[PDB]
C-alpha cells in the first residue's frame, strides 16, 4: 500500500484526489502515520485537496487523527484562513471539538501563528455567534422536532434527548431510533446519530440484504425497547401518554398488534371518540364507517376481509363511551388494552425459517419474550413468554435457534440480525429476575 489518496492530499493534486475518490479508495484510512489524507491536506493547506475531501468524498469534517486530532485543529493550526471557512462552514462541524490535551482549535491557532493565523483566529471567534445546525427528530404521528446540534455529528443521542424539550418524567419512557423503512434501531445514549445516519449504507450491509438506496434513515423519538410494563403503568403525564398512543395507534394500524376481533373492535371504538369526540346520530348512524375512515382504525391486514363486518359492533361500542373524558385520559385506555397484547412495545427483526419452503418472518423482542410474525400477513405463527423457552446464536452469526421447553419444537431463523436478536433477549430476560 503505497497510500495514494492520502499522498495526492498534500501534493495538492485535485485531478489525482479526485480520480482516486472514484477508483474506490477510503477516505476514512489511516496509513502508517495514523494520519487520513483530510489530515494531511488540513496540515499542508491544501485548499482545493480538503474541499473534494469533503465535499465529493463526503469526509468527516471531525474525523479524528490517530492522536485524536481533527482536521479543524490543523487548519486553524497552519493557519490557513480559506481551510478553515470551509470547515465552519460544514453543517456536521463539530466547533466545540477539543484535541488530545483538550486544546480548541483556536487555542493552536494562537500559539503557533503561522500563516494567516490572524484572519483564521478572527473565523473562529466569530463562529460562536453562529447558529447551530439542526437535525429532525420524528414522532410516529409524522411530526417531528428540531434540536440543536451542539457537536455536530459528534452530538450523542443524549445530548439530543436535552434538546428535546421533555421534562425528566416524561423522558425517561423514550429513546432515539435510527429508522428507515424496513430496519429500526435503538441507539444507545452515548452513540453519534448522525454518525449511523452516515454509515447507514453499512449498517443495512452488515444486518440486511436490503438496497441502501432504496432506504433512507431518519431519527425518532419512539418507546424505550427495555421499558418494563409495570412501569409504564403507572403512567399518568399527558404528553408521555400521547407519545406512546400514537406509537401503539402506529403498530396497530400497520398490523403489528395481534388480538381477537373483540379487542380490535374496542379498540376502533376509542379512536372514533378520541378523534371524532362523542357520536351524533346524524354523523356517524349509516355508511359512515366505510373504506377511507375505516383505514384509521383497524390494522390494514383487516381492512379488505374482515373490518367490514366490524361496523355495528364498533358504532355500538363507540355510542357507549359518549354515555371518561379528558383526551389524556382516553388515550390511556387505549394503551391498557394494547398492553396486555402479546407483542406491545416489540422491537422488529427481519428474518426466515426453512422448513425442509422459505417462510419470510418478523423477530418481535419485548419485555414479555418472542414472537415470530409471517412477514406478509402479519399472522402471529409463535408467542414464547421468557421462561417458557432457550436461545442459542449459530456458528457464523447468522441465525439463531429457539427451543421449546413445553411445545419441544426446536427451531432456526436464519438473520444477519441474530446477534441484535440473541442480546436483546438477554437484556430483557435478566429485568425480570
Amino acid at each position: 500500500d503505497d497510500f495514494p489518496l492520502h499522498r495526492s492530499a498534500c501534493e495538492g493534486d485535485s485531478e489525482l484526489l479526485s480520480r482516486l475518490l472514484s477508483e474506490r479508495f477510503s477516505v476514512n484510512q489511516l496509513d502508517s502515520d495514523h494520519w487520513a489524507p483530510i489530515h494531511y491536506a488540513c496540515w499542508y493547506g491544501k485548499v482545493e485537496a480538503t474541499r473534494i475531501l469533503l465535499e465529493k468524498g463526503k469526509c468527516n469534517p471531525n474525523l479524528l487523527n490517530g492522536q485524536l486530532s481533527s482536521p479543524l485543529h490543523f487548519a486553524a493550526g497552519g493557519g490557513h484562513a480559506e481551510i478553515v471557512q470551509i470547515l465552519l462552514n460544514h453543517p456536521e462541524t463539530d466547533r466545540h471539538i477539543t484535541d488530545q490535551q483538550g486544546r480548541s482549535p483556536l487555542n493552536i491557532c494562537e500559539e503557533n501563528k503561522q500563516n494567516n493565523w490572524e484572519e483564521a483566529a478572527k473565523l473562529l471567534k466569530e463562529a460562536i455567534n453562529k447558529p447551530y445546525e439542526k437535525v429532525r427528530i420524528y414522532r410516529m404521528d409524522g411530526s417531528y422536532r428540531s434540536v440543536e446540534l451542539k457537536h455536530g455529528n459528534n452530538t450523542t443521542v443524549q445530548q439530543i434527548m436535552e434538546g428535546m424539550r421533555l421534562s425528566q418524567e416524561t423522558q425517561q419512557y423514550f429513546t432515539i431510533w435510527i429508522c428507515s423503512e424496513n430496519l429500526s434501531l435503538q441507539l444507545k445514549p452515548y452513540h453519534k446519530p448522525l454518525q449511523h445516519v452516515r454509515d447507514w449504507p453499512e449498517i443495512l450491509a452488515e444486518l440486511t440484504n436490503l438496497d441502501p438506496q432504496r432506504e433512507t434513515p431518519q431519527l425518532f423519538l419512539r418507546r424505550d425497547v427495555r421499558l418494563p410494563l409495570e412501569v409504564e403503568k403507572q403512567i399518568e403525564d399527558p404528553l408521555a401518554i400521547l407519545i406512546l398512543f400514537d406509537e401503539a395507534r402506529y403498530n396497530l394500524l400497520k398490523g403489528f398488534y395481534t388480538a381477537p376481533d373483540a379487542k380490535l373492535i374496542t379498540l376502533a371504538s376509542l379512536l372514533l371518540q378520541i378523534v371524532y369526540g362523542n357520536y351524533e346520530s346524524k354523523k356517524h348512524k349509516q355508511g359512515f364507517l366505510n373504506e377511507e375512515n375505516l383505514k384509521s382504525i383497524v390494522p390494514v391486514t383487516k381492512l379488505k376481509s374482515k373490518a367490514p363486518h366490524w361496523t355495528n359492533r364498533i358504532l355500538h361500542e363507540y355510542k357507549n363511551l359518549s354515555t371518561s373524558k379528558e383526551m389524556h385520559h382516553l388515550q390511556r385506555m387505549f394503551l391498557q388494552n394494547c398492553w396486555e397484547i402479546p407483542t406491545y412495545g416489540a422491537a422488529f427483526f427481519t428474518g426466515q425459517i426453512f422448513t425442509k419452503k422459505v417462510i419470510p418472518v418478523y423477530v418481535g423482542v419485548n419485555i414479555k419474550g418472542l414472537h415470530l410474525l409471517n412477514m406478509e400477513t402479519k399472522a402471529l405463527l409463535i408467542s414464547l413468554k421468557y421462561g417458557c423457552f432457550m436461545w442459542q446464536l449459530g456458528d457464523t452469526d447468522t441465525c439463531f435457534q429457539i427451543h421449546s421447553m413445553e411445545n419441544k419444537m426446536s427451531f432456526i431463523v436464519h438473520t444477519k440480525q441474530a446477534g441484535l436478536v440473541v442480546k436483546l433477549l438477554m437484556k430483557l430476560n435478566g429485568q425480570l429476575m
